[PDB]
């Protein structure tokens, strides 16, 4: 009803394919590699995503690149756990239309431990009734949700920015002040999945050669220079409870 949902509902990326070939049986290199590849896809479609959200030109431009390249795993793990809520009720973990993992594949892939923790994220979908635009406003929020530990280039802005879209959860939230709760609990949850895939990524990177697994230009690059401010500790998650 918002001018502000409005404009999340029209923004919001159509279907990504990752491009995987499902005749190939399924290898820790081939499953990766698809990972990767639609990693990259995705990568595209986050970036014009964000430069079309609502006041993000108020952002200083390398603060506007910069808040993309931390906030994009954690950004599309709550996308793909709630890809996996609608299409497939949280039963497998529904990356693309053409790379949906189940148990064997989760063992597969080497990520049995992190594939559980973004299947159990996708149940909360399902366990906290949680609509599509308390979905899109928490998805929002979550590119506002990792920052460097000394400030970005502009910080009033950012910080002006991140208000606002908390304002716009608790508008669309509404004893109620156990939804708003659960919610910030539920965004909170997703720093710690992205925190082992970012360790689970970087690790992959190094060793990537020896297990013949493919990643292309911008994971690659995102990955080696982003990821390990993250890892390192310079980058932080901005948590709503301690
Ligand atoms: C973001 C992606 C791809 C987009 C998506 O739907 C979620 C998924 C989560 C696991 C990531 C993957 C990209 C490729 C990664 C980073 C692998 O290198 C290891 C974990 C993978």
């Amino acid at each position: 009803q918002p001018i502000f949902l409005n404009v999340l509902e029209a923004i919001e990326p159509g279907v990504v394919c990752a491009g995987h070939d499902n005749n190939q049986p399924d290898s820790f290199a081939a499953l990766l590699s698809s990972l990767n590849e639609l990693g990259e896809r995705q990568l595209v479609h986050v970036v014009k995503w964000a430069k079309a959200l609502p006041g993000f030109r108020n952002l200083h431009v390398d603060d506007q690149m910069a808040v993309i390249q931390y906030s994009w795993m954690g950004l599309m793990v709550f996308a793909m756990g709630w890809r996996s809520f609608t299409n497939v009720n949280s039963a497998m973990l529904y990356f693309a239309p053409d790379l949906v993992f189940n148990e064997y594949r989760m063992h597969k892939s080497r990520m049995y431990s992190q594939c559980v923790r973004m299947r159990h994220l996708s149940q909360e979908f399902g366990w906290l009734q949680i609509t599509p635009q308390e979905f899109l406003c928490m998805k929002a929020l979550l590119l506002f949700s990792i920052i460097p530990v000394d400030g970005l280039k502009n910080q009033k802005f950012f910080d002006e920015l991140r208000m606002n879209y908390i304002k716009e959860l608790d508008r669309i939230i509404a004893s109620c002040s156990r939804r708003f709760y659960q919610l910030t609990k539920l965004l909170d949850s997703v720093q710690p999945i992205a925190r082992e895939l970012h360790q689970f990524t970087f690790d992959l990177l190094i060793k990537s050669h020896m297990v013949s697994v493919d990643f292309p230009e911008m994971m690659a690059e995102i990955i080696s220079v982003q990821v390990p401010k993250i890892l390192s500790g310079k980058v932080k998650p901005i948590y709503f409870h301690t």
